[PDB]
Order: C-alpha cells, then sequence, then structure tokens
C-alpha cells in the first residue's frame, strides 16, 4: 500500500499482542514507528528487529505509564529516541494502545487495583495526548484503543470497563477541537482478542461463540481497521467509536 | 403521592442545586433522607430544616469525597447519623449526585486538576456504591447524576466530561449484576441547568438556545425524573442513561 | 396521582395488550381517554366500560389503520366521538400504540406482508401525528411505542424491526420543531410483553430469561412508563428512547 | 491496492453522485462492476465508459426502483447483463446506494411523496438484498447507504430520515444471520455531500460549517470508506453504522 509512507507514529504497548501488530502494520505501510513499552526490554527489541527485518523502520521508547512523570518521561523518551532516528521532531499518528486488565467485580475491587487501572488506561493517555499537541501535524491521527466492554455490560471488569468509558468520551470532544487542523480523532473497541499473553478450551469456546463468525479476534483484525483510521482514506470518519469485534453484541 | 413510602434515601451533594431539589423531592414523597455533604454544615442544616418545616425527615451526613477514605467516613457517617434516627441500618435508593466542575480544555488541565475531578466525580461514586451492596435493599434503587457533555462534545470541559463518562459505563454493568434482586440502576444526565451558585446575561441566553425549550434546566426538571426512576412506576427500566436536559443536542 | 386531570388522551389500539394498561392508567389519572382500535368493537367497548366502572371516562373510536383514508378517518371518528362527548375539540397526549407484528426472517416476507407492517406500524403513526398538529395543545405530549428490537438485532422479526426504526426517527426530528410550543416527543420501547393474545413454556422461559429481572414484562410496566412521559414531571425529557425491557440486551 | 480483485459487485444508483464514485473507486480496485441506475442511460454509459478508460471493468444495469416487481426485474438485468459478460452468476459486494430525498416537513408531506420514498429508499433495497441471499458468496459484503439525519434530528426532510432509520435497521439482523458464512453487513451514512446535481453560497457555507472540517463532503469521501468496508480489511467490523459527515453533529 505505503498509505504510511514518509510518517512519524507513536503506539503505546506496541512492543506485544494489539500494539505489536499495530505498530508492524503502519511500518509496513512505510510509517516510521515509535514502539513504547512499560517493562519488556526484550519484547520491544523483538518487534523492532521484525519491523527492520521485513525492510521497515522502528525504535523502541522505554516509558513505565501510571506513575508520576509518565507522559513527561515518554515524550522526552521519543523526542530522544525519535532526535536520534535523524528524523525532525513532531508526529502524524498517535496510539494510545497500552493498557491493563482489572477482572474484578465491584465487590473484589480494592483503591489500589481502582486507582492502577484509571491511571495506566485513563490518566497516562489523557496526558500522552496533552503533550502530543506540542507535536502533532495537520491532517494528523489521534487513535484510542478502548474496549467492547463500555458498550455491551461486563460486570466482571467494571472498574476496567469504566476506564476505558471515560477515554471514549476524549475522543468526540478532541476530534470537535482538532477538525480544523485536518487531524482525525477516532476510538477502536477490541472485543475478545487472542494475544501471545484462553488456554482454558472452555473460556476460548465461550468468547468464540460471543462473535457472529465464531473465532477470537486476532491482533491482526484490529491492526487492520487502525491502519485503515490513520490513513487519507478515513479522512471523513472523525470523533467515532468503531467496533472491531467480529459482531459481538449484535442480538 | 407518598411513592417513597417508608424508604431510606442517601443524596450524595444533597444540600444546595440538584442535589438539594432531589433530597427535597424524595422527602416530599415519604422518603427518610441522608443529606450528604463535604464542606458547608450551614447549606445542609438549611436543606434539612427545610425538609423538616414541610413535614419530611432528613438529617445531615458530613463527608468530604475525592480523600483518602471518603466512601469508608460516608458510609460511617451514614451509619451512625442513620442509627442516631432510631432507624434500622441500610437504604432503598442511592444517588451520586456530588460532582465538581473543571472548565478547562486539554491544553489547560494539570494532574492536580485532573486528579481532583477523577477523585470527585468518579472513584467516590464507585467505592461509595462497592460499599452501599452491604446495606442496600431488594427492589433498590441506585441513580448516578451523569451529564449531557459525555454524549455531546464539549471540548472546554474535557476532563470533567471523561470522569463523567467512567461513571455512565458502570450503570449497565450493575444493572446486570443487580437485576436478580429487584434493584434497577441508572443514569439522570442534566443539561445547562440553573443552581443557587450564569451571571453573564449572554451566557445565560447562549445556554437557554441550546434547549429545544429556549431555557435553562432548574433543580425540580431533574428531580422530578429521578424521582420516577426511584419509584416503583419505574421497576421495569434498567441500566438506561435518561436525558434531562431539554432536549439539548437532539439537531 | 390525577396528574392527567382535564386532559384528552388518543391511544392507538387502546382496546388491548399494551394499548389498554395505558388507556386504563391515563383515564385513572383523570385522562379523558379515546381508545382507538380497528377491529374488536367488543373488545373497545369492555375496555371502556372498565375505565368507567373504576370512576373514569373514555369512549370508542373505530378506524382500521393501514388502509387508504386511514389517518384522516380516525381523525373523523375522533373528531366525532370527542364532540359527542360534550369536550371541545383537540387533544393534550396522543399515544400511537397500535401494531402488528411479522415474524418471518428476510427469506420469509412476501411484499404484502412488508407493505402491511409497514403500513400499519410506521405509515399510519406518520400521517396521525400530521394530522394531530391540527390538534395537539401547547405543552403536549407525543408518544410512540416502538420496540426493543430496533436496538438488538432479532432477524426473526428484521421487517417488523425496520417499521418500528424508521418510527424511531421521527421522535427527535418532531421534539426538536414542537420544543418552542413545550410539547415533547418521545419514544417507549417495550421488551418481551405478555397479553391478552407465549402459551409455550419453552418459549415463555426463554423471553423471561432475556430480563436481567427474569420475568416477562406485563402491560402495566409500559403503561407506567408512558403515564410518567406524559406527565409534567417528563416536561425536559423530549426526543429520547426510552428503553421499558426489564434490561434487555444490557450484556 | 486490488483489493476487490476478482469480485463482482453490484452498486445501485452506480451512474452518478456517491454510486459513480463506489462504482469507480471498486472498479479501480478490481471489482467487476453492475453499474445499477433507473432513468438516465446515458449517464450510465459515460460512468461505464469513465471505468473501462481506466483499464476497468463494468456494465450497465437498468431497473426502476419503487415500482411493481423493481428488484425481481434488477436481478433479472444484472444475471442477464452479468450472464453477457461471461462471468459466472452471484456477487462479493452488494452496495444498496441508490435513494431519492424528500425535502418537506411532516405538515407538507403528501401520502404520494411518502410513499414513493420508503418505496425506492427502503422497500426497494429490503427485497434487493432478500434476493441477493440466493446470489451472494462466502466472505461477501453488504453495504447500505444511509443518512446522518437518522441520528441528527432534520424537520425539513423528516420523512426521508425514516426511510433511512428503516434501512439502518436492516443492517444488525442480517450482520448477525450471516456472520456463520463471513459475510459483513455495514451501513456507511454520509454527511452534506456536494455530486453533479449547493447552488446557494448561503447554503453552500450553512452545510460547510456542519462539518469539523468546515468543508461539503465529496464523493470520493464516501467511496473511500465504503471501499475499506467491502474489503479483507474490515472482515471484523459488521453490523455497524460508520458515520462518513466529517465530524457533523458532533457538539
Ligand atoms: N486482548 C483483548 O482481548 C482486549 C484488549 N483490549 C485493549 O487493547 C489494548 C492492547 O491490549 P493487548 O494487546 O491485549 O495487551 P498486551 O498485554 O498483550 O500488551 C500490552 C502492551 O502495553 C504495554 N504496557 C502495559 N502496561 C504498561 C505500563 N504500565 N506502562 C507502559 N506500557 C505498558 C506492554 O509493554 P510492557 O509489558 O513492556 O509494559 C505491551 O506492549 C489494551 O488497551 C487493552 O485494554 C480491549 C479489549 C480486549
Ligand atoms: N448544574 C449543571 O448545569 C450541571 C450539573 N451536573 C452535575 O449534577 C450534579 C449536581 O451539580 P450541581 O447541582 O450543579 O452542584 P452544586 O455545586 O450546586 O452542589 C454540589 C453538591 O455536591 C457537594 N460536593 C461538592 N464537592 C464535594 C466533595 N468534594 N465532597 C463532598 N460533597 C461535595 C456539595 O456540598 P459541599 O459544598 O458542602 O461540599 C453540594 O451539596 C454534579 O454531579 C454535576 O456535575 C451535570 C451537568 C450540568
Ligand atoms: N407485546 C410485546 O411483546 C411487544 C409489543 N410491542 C408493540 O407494542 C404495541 C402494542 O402491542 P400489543 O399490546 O402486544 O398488541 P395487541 O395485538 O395486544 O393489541 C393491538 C392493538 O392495536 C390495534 N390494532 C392492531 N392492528 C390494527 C389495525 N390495522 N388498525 C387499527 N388498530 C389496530 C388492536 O385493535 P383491533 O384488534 O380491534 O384492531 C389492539 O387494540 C405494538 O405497536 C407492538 O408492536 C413491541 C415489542 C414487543
Ligand atoms: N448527497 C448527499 O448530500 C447525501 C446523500 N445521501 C444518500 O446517498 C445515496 C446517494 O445519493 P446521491 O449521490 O446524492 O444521489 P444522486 O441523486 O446524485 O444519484 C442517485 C442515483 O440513484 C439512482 N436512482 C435514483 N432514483 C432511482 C430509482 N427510482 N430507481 C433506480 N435508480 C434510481 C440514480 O440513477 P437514475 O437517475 O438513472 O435513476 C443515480 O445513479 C442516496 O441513498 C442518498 O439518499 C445521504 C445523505 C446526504
Amino acid at each position: 500500500t505505503q498509505r504510511h509512507q514518509g510518517r512519524t507514529a507513536l503506539v503505546t504497548g506496541g512492543s506485544r499482542g494489539i500494539g505489536r501488530a499495530i505498530s508492524r502494520r503502519l511500518a509496513a505501510e512505510g510509517a516510521l514507528v515509535a514502539v513504547h513499552y512499560g517493562h519488556d526490554h526484550a519484547a520491544a527489541e523483538r518487534t523492532v528487529k521484525e519491523i527492520e527485518t521485513d525492510g521497515g523502520r522502528a525504535f523502541p521508547v522505554h516509558a513505565e505509564l501510571g506513575v508520576e512523570g509518565d507522559a513527561a518521561t515518554l515524550w522526552a523518551a521519543f523526542d530522544e529516541a525519535l532526535s536520534g532516528t535523524g528524523s525532525g521532531p513532531g508526529l502524524d499518528i498517535l496510539v494510545n494502545n497500552a493498557g491493563i486488565t482489572l477482572p474484578r467485580p465491584i465487590a473484589a475491587v480494592t483503591e489500589a487495583e481502582y486507582d492502577r487501572v484509571f491511571a495506566v488506561n485513563t490518566r497516562a493517555p489523557f496526558f500522552i495526548v496533552q503533550r502530543s499537541l506540542e507535536r502533532l501535524r495537520d491532517g494528523g491521527r489521534i487513535i484510542s484503543i478502548s474496549s467492547a466492554a463500555t458498550q455491551t455490560a461486563y460486570p466482571a471488569i467494571v472498574a476496567y470497563s469504566m476506564s476505558k468509558g471515560a477515554l471514549d468520551v476524549l475522543t468526540p470532544a478532541l476530534a470537535k477541537q482538532l477538525g480544523p487542523r485536518g487531524i482525525t480523532v477516532n476510538t477502536v473497541a477490541p472485543g475478545f482478542t487472542e494475544t501471545e499473553i484462553l488456554s482454558n478450551p472452555e473460556i476460548r469456546k465461550a468468547l468464540s461463540s460471543a462473535s457472529v463468525f465464531g473465532r477470537l479476534g486476532a491482533p491482526a483484525d484490529i491492526a487492520d481497521v487502525v491502519s485503515f483510521v490513520a490513513s487519507d482514506e478515513a479522512r471523513w470518519v472523525t470523533g467515532q467509536w468503531i467496533d472491531a469485534t467480529g459482531g459481538v453484541g449484535l442480538g
């Protein structure tokens, strides 16, 4: 395709799972990809190596999210790492993908667990986007990775759903504000998606059967929607919540 | 009416504005109302006096929200204050009404301001509801006061909208979980509503014109919807987001 | 209550099922109710007798819907029947309740069946509302009875869902247009509701289990929401789609 | 791209406006395109010539919609026209694009005008899709062109909005039913879109300002979304309503 030819992307949690698929798709389409991660240096190196092997350009960016100064640390590492590539500052495509699950229903959730899922899932994207506005170019793309669970009730993950619900609400407000500069802002909401990290054949069967297609999502199913949203082909789609669940919750 | 005859209600921020209208309507309909507040002891006393003057029963409950132990402190004060009324423990109707605004667009929002609006608007209701489940009776009512701004983009208040968006997502998950005990969970979303705390005749005109009725909301417009949702007449309405904006954002 | 004291209501298909519950609730609250029907004169007489027995005022209005001149015939019979009561012309509350089911999936639907369900369910309400605007008073109420099936996919009734989907879209446009005269327009969407016309204990169990409350709806569950929407208590709710399904489709 | 290489598409009203842009985009990507139309033989010939000139394959299909036997006549002409191309029967991609406007508010709409807009906009697509199920292949695509007006109230076009609202409701029901064969069903909803058929500079300015981008849509903006939805890249998007309005109605 090369529909991201000459563009700079940042993918938060780009090292594994959906983030890795997004990182690899954007790079395969000609983007220079900042592969961000908080913990696993090795995973981040393999993902960059995979991209470089396939003929694309990527570099790691280390910043732990959900801690004091996380957003500032991420953009400092990005600016440094990016500068060290001999590219100019700023970016075209921001994907807030990094997130953590909290599989506890309301009676189980502690303050510590609640505070951590909001800090990573909601607070970090909010301040990451805030500082991106210093760097984000005209005709740019902001894409938040949310969850189908904001629109289909899942009591077992309620605090996680709420953290993604707050994130969903950032999209329309920013689409409106950034429209005059040709920037689009959109949410892509995955369903049950099979990553490198669904061992129970029984859970696998129940989650598969939730899709009208009778399968789990793959990272690639999400990355193919994100790549479209990030492209010029989606210039007329803004402020939206794009279901990437294989028809979960239809009937 | 007396459709809340013999029921115990808690209204968070019940001392002024929409909370006061809710408190007074529930009490006028026969509810015993816990009028909760964080700061203004005087306001809380006037509101209880107004209810007692009109023939109803209410008592103040002091707890500052958005601070360590807020939810535990609120339920301790409720249990104590309630016990001191010579009523039994527990409750029928929980209204999470207390909230604070943050009128700053994304480029303006500080960590401190963001953290405070989430702590009061989202975190406190979440842990308040969690501890209510020890006390909340069969056929009970949970009602969250949200904002029209979660569904109609208002960049100027983006972090406030996000805090209400997280709260919106708690409603369906809890409606599903609590259905088997006849409890309903619903969100009521006010529009531009004129409280005791809209001095600019120009802002007043612009916000009035947002309604298909060409006026600002009054606390009473919200309280009349909340009272219905809290009643047996709304037994078949659960998990919903009830627009109480006078038709803001229709076209 | 008497919250409809001195008001004139028309309920289409008011003779049985949800229409009968609406008719009886509005009359019990002091409304003069036009009980409209297309076919069963006897049912319409029993419903009016039931209202008159309980101390309320109602009269039958015969008009077959889904035929040439149906809307004109209904308003002619209403104006005549109403005039014969010695009340003045016009009305306060219009409920489009009359409808027919089409339980055939897409591969089964004939032109005749499709045309008939649209004629009764969509076309008749549209022209009925059009002629109501000559008669409908300030502060009035228009309420459409839709179906949960417009928002939760039910392939087995697809053409019926589409007919209700068109009806759903009339509500916001009219709420906007009629706001300046204090008229509200709203949709109430029933779920699986047990009428006089669910014999299979197996279908009964499956439809019951669709509700978070583990029961079928009763006409009264719908009528209690409609009566609220029709009242001054709902003056600030307009253009909305009110779920009256007992939490069908939440998760 | 060639992401429609070897696929057969039918585009209803493919001869001009959005239909022509869709027809040309699908053909440029390797689809064999049936360019359907009801009236203007010349327009249909120019559109096919444009495609053939650019290196693609298309053929005209004449059928007037909104008349007795329209769906049967369209598929007879398609099967004949298609057969005459020396391709096998059946298809991969169905776009219901053909539609007519009705710019009259409720007080203005006649039975004839109402009946005609439903016949073309709703009835024809419904029976066209019904007969497509005899021909539509595994992994296929059904795409309905709706209107932003189903979700943002436009009293001036109310009967048109209702016709598109019924069409919107066909999408989820069919997505659910056809999921097991890998077929996706989606609605694409254009905003104010500038076609060959917006002469008033004043209307042009007002409609432009409705978009967060301060311009009218172009056919190409819609065609780029439709082409994505029709492709393997959108395999995980089904039952959805895709806003192609340039952010109309966000705030
Ligand atoms: N998989 C699924 O079924 C679903 C996924 N989602 C959402 O999709 C997104 C991607 O999920 P998925 O692919 O499953 O996740 P994985 O857990 O597979 O990958 C998570 C990524 O985020 C990074 N990350 C995690 N926590 C932090 C942190 N505190 N600071 C910095 N980076 C962090 C990880 O790097 P590192 O380990 O080095 O920190 C890694 O790159 C998430 O937002 C998730 O909520 C939504 C619906 C369901
Ligand atoms: N008015 C409007 O136009 C709109 C209102 N809303 C929402 O409606 C709800 C009611 O708003 P409104 O009537 O305007 O508010 P007011 O500010 O008039 O009243 C706020 C109430 O909440 C209490 N409260 C505030 N902060 C705290 C705190 N930290 N701890 C404990 N109690 C607290 C206040 O008591 P004390 O001062 O003693 O702390 C008071 O009783 C809020 O959730 C608001 O966001 C939504 C849309 C618009
Ligand atoms: N019951 C349920 O589970 C559900 C009901 N609904 C909707 O709720 C509404 C009420 O349904 P319900 O109570 O079950 O219906 P019933 O069939 O019990 O009652 C139908 C009523 O409409 C009248 N009616 C029917 N067809 C015509 C016609 N052609 N002309 C004039 N009057 C007519 C009937 O009178 P007569 O027989 O004399 O013509 C009768 O008063 C309908 O719009 C229905 O689609 C939606 C979701 C599910
Ligand atoms: N343009 C806009 O701003 C908007 C458009 N839309 C929708 O997008 C779709 C495309 O609209 P647009 O490009 O503007 O339309 P145009 O009127 O430019 O093109 C209409 C097309 O449909 C065909 N058509 C029209 N009526 C019939 C009929 N009775 N039988 C058969 N074919 C027919 C026409 O061919 P022929 O003339 O030969 O019959 C032509 O190919 C429509 O469904 C429209 O409602 C929605 C929102 C706004």
